[PDB]
RNA sequence: UUCAAGGGCGGGGAGCCAUGUGGACACGACCCGAAUCCGGACGAUCUACGCAUGGACAAGAUGAAGCGUGCCGAAAGGCACGUGGAAGUCUGUUAGAGUUGGUGUCCUACAAUACCCUCUCGUGAUCUAUGUGUAGGGGUGAAAGGCCCAUCGAGUCCGGCA
RNA sequence: UGAGGCGCCCAAAAUGAUCGGGACUCAAAUCCACCACCGAGACCUGUCCGUACCACUCAUACUGGUAAUCGAGUAGAUUGGCGCUCUAAUUGGAUGGAAGUAGGGGUGAAAACUCCUAUGGACCGAUUAGUGACGAAAAUCCUGGCCAUAGUAGCAGCGAUAGUCGGGUGAGAACCCCGACGGCCUAAUGGAUAAGGGUUCCUCAGCACUGCUGAUCAGCUGAGGGUUAGCCGGUCCUAAGUCAUACCGCAACUCGACUAUGACGAAAUGGGAAACGGGUUAAUAUUCCCGUGCCACUAUGCAGUGAAAGUUGACGCCCUGGGGUCGAUCACGCUGGGCAUCGCCCAGUCGAACCGUCCAACUCCGUGGAAGCCGUAAUGGCAGGAAGCGGACGAACGGCGGCAUAGGGAAACGUGAUUCAACCUGGGGCCCAUGAAAAGACGAGCAUAGUGUCCGUACCGAGAACCGACACAGGUGUCCAUGGCGGCGAAAGCCAAGGCCUGUCGGGAGCAACCAACGUUAGGGAAUUCGGCAAGUUAGUCCCGUACCUUCGGAAGAAGGGAUGCCUGCUCCGGAACGGAGCAGGUCGCAGUGACUCGGAAGCUCGGACUGUCUAGUAACAACAUAGGUGACCGCAAAUCCGCAAGGACUCGUACGGUCACUGAAUCCUGCCCAGUGCAGGUAUCUGAACACCUCGUACAAGAGGACGAAGGACCUGUCAACGGCGGGGGUCUUAAGGUAGCGUAGUACCUUGCCGCAUCAGUAGCGGCUUGCAUGAAUGGAUUAACCAGAGCUUCACUGUCCCAACGUUGGGCCCGGUGAACUGUACAUUCCAGUGCGGAGUCUGGAGACACCCAGGGGGAAGCGAAGACCCUAUGGAGCUUUACUGCAGGCUGUCGCUGAGGACUCUCACUCCGGGAGGAGGACACCGAUAGCCGGGCAGUUUGACUGGGGCGGUACGCGCUCGAAAAGAUAUCGAGCGCGCCCUAUGGCUAUCUCAGCCGGGGACCCGGCGAAGAGUGCAAGAGCAAAAGAUAGCUUGACAGUGUUCUUCCCAACGAGGAACGCUGACGCGAAAGCGUGGUCUAGCGAACCAAUUAGCCUGCUUGAUGCGGGCAAUUGAUGACAGAAAAGCUACCCUAGGGAUAACAGAGUCGUCACUCGCAAGAGCACAUAUCGACCGAGUGGCUUGCUACCUCGAUGUCGGUUCCCUCCAUCCUGCCCGUGCAGAAGCGGGCAAGGGUGAGGUUGUUCGCCUAUUAAAGGAGGUCGUGAGCUGGGUUUAGACCGUCGUGAGACAGGUCGGCUGCUAUCUACUGGGUGUGUAGGUGUCUGACAAGAACGACCGUAUAGUACGAGAGGAACUACGGUUGGUGGCCACUGGUGUACCGGUUGUUCGAGAGAGCACGUGCCGGGUAGCCA
RNA sequence: ACGCGGUCGAUAGACUCGGGGUGUGCGCGUCGAGGUAACGAGACGUUAAGCCCACGAGCACUAACAGACCAA
């Protein structure tokens, strides 16, 4: 047959690329030698096209102007701190080791100094649980207990823009506008609605996947469609 | 070959070469005749979809939130009028886009997809120009096997090839 | 009373009857005889030829001889010869005329040879031996040329109907130019331009070419000429993004991703230093020239120390205030023009960049001091300081002054105002959407001077300059969006500025038929049709008023009702408008949204929620999307995906994420099932590869085995919003469960037009209800649903030429004339018609009939018309796309192992390697990545296969390998999907021999046993059938292993007649068994019980392996066993309606033809009943026929196409007669029924469901008959149904996909050559003229039918009821004609009136060929 | 193609009547709701008006003239 849509994606042609030339910046934590002698002033609040959430423009002492992944509650004028000796307050960044257990954190690093990888989406937050000299335990938004180097930097507070998902798009047009700001091909034609030549589920008088949808993990691309290595399906049991 | 016997093959000197010709096999194999398959190339001046930079949408209708005034109420609020001007909102041959029916006209055409009337959309998932990207078992596809220069259930060109 | 001969009845078919025809009757018939003739290429006979043979001969050279016993021929075999090219040898011809060509003479059976004459003007032969790109009627053959077609189609159709009269030029003028008159275009038919074109631009001279006719013209031809820039583009910047170099990959590169660097990337339309006005040319022009101005750089001089912070460049969508120019308009003045019943109408009244100046809004400061005020269109503002007052900063492409005794104008050479595009500046709102960058500029003065190069510059920009082969009705971007009336308007309609008469052939006929567009139609009003298709109805605005239902938004402009002009004078809102809303009075018309513009309305049902998407070019939908619902994967060194790799998308992303799927708004809901399949988890035990390890083997190795055992499987569990499933039976069974809520005859229900009801005169429709659901049912989503819809179906009101039933008219064609001028098609012949025949569907054959030639117009019956090597069907050891648990493989994932890889069945470490980090260093770590290999999964991908037979194919079957009987026709052989029926073994005895013996069955004496008799065979003999067998081939007993080894002959397999395996009979040799012996035993009495090569194993001996010896392990001779049943041997599944090719009438579908079981109809016999009574009437059984309407059968015609059903329209026919006419019978009183006879003249109609045919139904009727004509009729119509491509449901299928089920949508080409006919002409014949006739022939339905009255309330009859002859009046259908009457038309005409233009008036144009409305003469019509 | 007339003529047109269609012309005068007036839709009279006719009659005024040819 012909390659399925999932395979066209991989080629990275314009149709499937994100509008990177329109994205602002990558809210990665600042790099400080040591001391925490770094503080900046929130100069403005902006809209981040790549995340549909607000971002805070900050001006640091040493003269560096950079956008930051803002938690909820940060406003113009406010002063933020970044470093080991940073004050324990919303909007400030410091290594987990300095954060007190039971404090909601966001933009958590996976490996000390990487800039932040976890809990960066609207209204989410990781929960710092256990402390130690060898391992900091964090409960990520998915509910998973993650073991991180106490040296991994993070920001206090939850990510700005919470509740974004509570309002329905209501119309295709609204979905449309949002999709135009992401690396995604939309709308979506169902596999069962295509010709046999175009998808494993295509073909047949009436629409239906003439086969079980739960596909094996070992399936090759082009065949791995439907419910990938499902441990179970449905709502029952 | 055979305890044995019986079979098979061969045996009392004619061949070798040349020229013409009959016929066989491989090769194009008396000549033309078709749908393929494969290789390397050339196409996104059409069109599909994306991106960049620009452009277009008379006029009218309806009258959401919000706000106001008055009245009622302890209050929460309610009621009336006004204001306001929302909307993949309505009418609309505005521009522009499209095409339900006539199974009209045409059907060696004006035209290898045209003409007329009727019809639909017309502030948005809108329409449109130019630039730009994606290439052949690959693209692109709100999916019709649609579209990728009058050609697509696998483009075109030349070659494989007689 | 029997028999025979001929005939009669029985006896009905479709265009025109037939024995071939005429026609024949003591025959021209039939039968019995006879007589004489005609009549082939046969037979006889003369001559000749060929061939075979004979004699003679070197001869196949002559000559002679023989043929009663020689003479036809497709495929094919054999042999002699003709012609063409060039070579060679020998030998000739030609300028006293070669070859070729044309016409003609002679020869040869013929291929072909040869001569003559004319032309021609230079080459040409013969013989012999060679050579070969050597012979054409054909291939939908190729190329070129050419005829008919034909002076034919086109040069008309488009909302752009365009001209006419004079004149100019010229050899020539409808279309080249001038004037007048008349028109066309207004987002274009005008102005400026982008792309693209490329000289098309201007001038002169031309008309052979090009131009839909002509041409003096031109985008054509010839020759010249034309594009001028510091300030308009380019050039500069960067955008998406591209390339180059480096680096890396790759076998490699012109290939490839990242990361660096550099460059490239915007001419209308991104950013951007600076130019305006006028004049000038045939053609350029912000470029030249005149006037004025401006920018950048540089130099000089003065000033300046500032200089980089900041600002700008620089930005989305929606609403809106303020400032404000042009334009437009109003008021008044000036200048000029127009008009002339008035006094109006038109134009102009100008003047730039630039320099200077003014500043509203926003922001801010001072003052002030609000506790309720300030302000807006709106939001809003304020003790964190409102209003007010003052101030800083600060706008226009704007105002004002200069510019300007510049320019421009014939002149005047204005002034105010309103509405205000441009442009300037603010306020508000929206985002799960956030609306470029860079160069540059400002910041940062002035004088003077110098420099400012390079490239583009014409023209078109489109119904003739671009693309579409064209001077193509198509396509093609930008700006002019503010010209006047109009009105809501960038709408219509009319008119300016400007453009044009080139959406380029004309002339003529009251101008016929017919067609395209269109106007008007009395009465009826959807009767038309599948369907109101088409057309129409409604319509603008204001007032009143508005239902069910609803998601409370909506439904809604629901519906329904009323008003609407003009004139006079006013009121209200507003600053005002040349803005809006009303009032009073007057008044005209048929009509006041007067034209134009401008909704028909309502209800029920199905589907999809909605806007949106789609098959460029037959599908716009119910299909796709969608928000919403749901499930799955993944913590980021992730999941998913691309790349061979280097690397990459997702991703400037991080679970409120984004990937993979399903369902498809809201609302109420979403049951049961984990057995199979899928996925996932677990797993004692079982199973599970390679490496390493161990044993055997080998001096080594191959190899055999063992131990260990990863993923995987077995096994267990979870999971259905995972594939899917929810039956049959009984009051459980398969296979897990056994269908819950709902809905239900459905777009799912075959039965089926289900049943009831509604509605209609009548309703296969539709709606409601019931519902056992052939075969509904819950995210394969169920139900339901307001709103929405060019979606499917139904009903109503209104309206109407859809119809009854057609008419008249309008414009363009059509017809005639000038000019221009194709194509399709053509084996030939061709004036046909009726029948027949024929490969059964003939203009050409046969028989008749008819037929004087040619031409014009027509509508299309036929040429199975033209156009396409049938799309349907089958066939091919064809193709392709698609599917899967088909065959075989390939990627990919998982997993073990080896290398990378290090130190001290579980562990630590660090040093390789990986990752994070700017770095230090941190994390990880011998793992991971990567290289190699092994096991599992693996339609993601590739190549293939998927057989044959067959009354076409599929399904079914196997007549696909064997045996018997019959078919089989008395030797042998012999077919069909022919009839009956078997074999794929079984048996160590059920084999072999010998001895002894005789069996079924029946009878007699004491179903077991014993005795006797009869008993040729009916028993038994393994199994089909047919056959064989009695001191046996059977039985019993005993013994035995010949069911043995080797090797043949012959027959069979395969008649004849070649072919393997297999089989049989018969031998020889060896060794045996039994018997006295002869002899018997090569399995079972005979005919079924079977298998190649390659490979393996096995048996016994021997041969052999690369210099040589030994050992291992191989190779071979002979044979046994292991299977291919598609059985003389491939390893092997499907779909295609997305399809494709080659062919087939070798093979199906429609139709034809044959048949006639079926069907229709008839006849014979007449049981039976009809109260009695065969025969008034009904009529079983059985028997005999006719037809060719039904169905079946066949495969004869046709696959290089003969278009389907139904309907429609139009014509002819048949009779087996429904009515009408005339009759007979009656269980006939009458009236009326019932049955029958002659008879085809005429008639046989309108409607409801349904595509329907048929049929069911309704009201009428004299009756509302049936059938044939290719189931007449698509070069006539329709397109509802059938029958492609899209889609849905049910059922089936794992799936692709299917269904002889349902359902929505879905394209109909052509200019007529011949023939045929309807009408119209010209000629010839009879044979200068006029007028009048005749009548062979030919056509008719010219007439058919009904009602009523008198007869008559009579005859008849108890009564009830109730005729006829005949004479009348009328209706209906058909027919021919006519217009006084009624009606229609009537773009003659007259009138009314809306918008606009001509100033008003008068009088007119346009609004489609009448703007609209009213009336209507002639004529034509019903 | 056919039919009629051609001066021995009414064949066609002009003109005039007749017969028809429409519906009361231009202009002027009076009136006219009003309005100081200007002005004024419309009404009445003149007006069986005006305009028009594919028909008929009369009428040689114009045109059927002039004239060419064939023919037993
Ligand atoms: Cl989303
Ligand atoms: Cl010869
Ligand atoms: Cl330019
Ligand atoms: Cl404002
Ligand atoms: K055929
Ligand atoms: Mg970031
Ligand atoms: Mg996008
Ligand atoms: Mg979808
Ligand atoms: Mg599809
Ligand atoms: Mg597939
Ligand atoms: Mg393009
Ligand atoms: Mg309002
Ligand atoms: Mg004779
Ligand atoms: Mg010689
Ligand atoms: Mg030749
Ligand atoms: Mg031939
Ligand atoms: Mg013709
Ligand atoms: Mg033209
Ligand atoms: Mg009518
Ligand atoms: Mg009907
Ligand atoms: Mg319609
Ligand atoms: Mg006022
Ligand atoms: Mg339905
Ligand atoms: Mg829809
Ligand atoms: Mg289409
Ligand atoms: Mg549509
Ligand atoms: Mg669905
Ligand atoms: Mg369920
Ligand atoms: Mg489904
Ligand atoms: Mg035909
Ligand atoms: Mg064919
Ligand atoms: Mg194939
Ligand atoms: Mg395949
Ligand atoms: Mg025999
Ligand atoms: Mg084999
Ligand atoms: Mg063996
Ligand atoms: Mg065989
Ligand atoms: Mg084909
Ligand atoms: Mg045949
Ligand atoms: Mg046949
Ligand atoms: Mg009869
Ligand atoms: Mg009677
Ligand atoms: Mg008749
Ligand atoms: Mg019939
Ligand atoms: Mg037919
Ligand atoms: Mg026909
Ligand atoms: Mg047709
Ligand atoms: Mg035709
Ligand atoms: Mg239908
Ligand atoms: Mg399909
Ligand atoms: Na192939
Ligand atoms: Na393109
Ligand atoms: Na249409
Ligand atoms: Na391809
Ligand atoms: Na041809
Ligand atoms: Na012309
Ligand atoms: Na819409
Ligand atoms: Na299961
Ligand atoms: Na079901
Ligand atoms: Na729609
Ligand atoms: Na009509
Ligand atoms: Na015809
Ligand atoms: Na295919
Ligand atoms: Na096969
Ligand atoms: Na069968
Ligand atoms: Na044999
Ligand atoms: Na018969
Ligand atoms: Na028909
Ligand atoms: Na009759
Ligand atoms: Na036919
Ligand atoms: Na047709
Ligand atoms: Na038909
Ligand atoms: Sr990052
Ligand atoms: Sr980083
Ligand atoms: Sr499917
Ligand atoms: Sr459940
Ligand atoms: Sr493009
Ligand atoms: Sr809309
Ligand atoms: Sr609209
Ligand atoms: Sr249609
Ligand atoms: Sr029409
Ligand atoms: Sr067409
Ligand atoms: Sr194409
Ligand atoms: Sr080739
Ligand atoms: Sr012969
Ligand atoms: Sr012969
Ligand atoms: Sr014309
Ligand atoms: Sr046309
Ligand atoms: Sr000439
Ligand atoms: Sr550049
Ligand atoms: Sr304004
Ligand atoms: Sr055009
Ligand atoms: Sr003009
Ligand atoms: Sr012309
Ligand atoms: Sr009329
Ligand atoms: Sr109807
Ligand atoms: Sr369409
Ligand atoms: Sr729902
Ligand atoms: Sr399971
Ligand atoms: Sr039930
Ligand atoms: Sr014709
Ligand atoms: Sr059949
Ligand atoms: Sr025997
Ligand atoms: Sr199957
Ligand atoms: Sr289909
Ligand atoms: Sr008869
Ligand atoms: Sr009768
Ligand atoms: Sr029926
Ligand atoms: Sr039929
Ligand atoms: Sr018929
Ligand atoms: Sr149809
Ligand atoms: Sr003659
Ligand atoms: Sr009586
Ligand atoms: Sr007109």
């Amino acid at each position: 047959g012909r390659r399925i849509q999932g395979q066209r994606r991989g080629r990275g042609t314009s149709t499937f690329r994100a509008p990177s030339h329109r994205y602002k910046a990558d809210l990665e934590h600042r790099k400080v030698e040591d001391g925490d002698v770094i503080a900046g002033t929130v100069v403005d609040i902006e809209h981040d096209p790549a995340r549909s959430a607000p971002v805070a423009a900050v001006e640091f002492e040493d003269g560096d102007r950079r956008l930051i992944l803002a938690p909820e509650g940060v406003g113009v004028g406010d002063e933020l701190q970044v470093g080991v000796s940073a004050e324990i307050a919303p909007g400030n960044t410091l290594p987990l080791a300095e954060i007190p257990e039971g404090v909601p954190v966001c933009n958590v690093e996976s490996s000390p100094g990487d800039g932040g990888k976890f809990a960066r989406a609207s209204g989410v937050n990781a929960q710092l649980l256990t402390h130690d000299r060898n391992v900091a335990v964090v409960k990520l938004p998915s509910g998973e207990m993650k073991r991180l180097d106490p040296q991994c930097r993070a920001t206090i507070g939850v990510v700005a823009g919470g509740g974004r998902t509570d309002k329905p798009f209501v119309k295709a047009g609204n979905k449309h506008h949002k999709m135009k700001a992401r690396g995604t091909k939309w709308p979506n034609v169902r596999g069962v609605a295509m010709n046999a030549v175009d998808h494993p589920f295509g073909g047949g008088g009436r629409q239906h996947p003439g086969k079980p949808k739960s596909i094996s993990r070992n399936a090759p691309p082009g065949r791995k469609v439907g419910d990938i290595a499902s441990k179970r399906t449905g709502r029952g049991g």
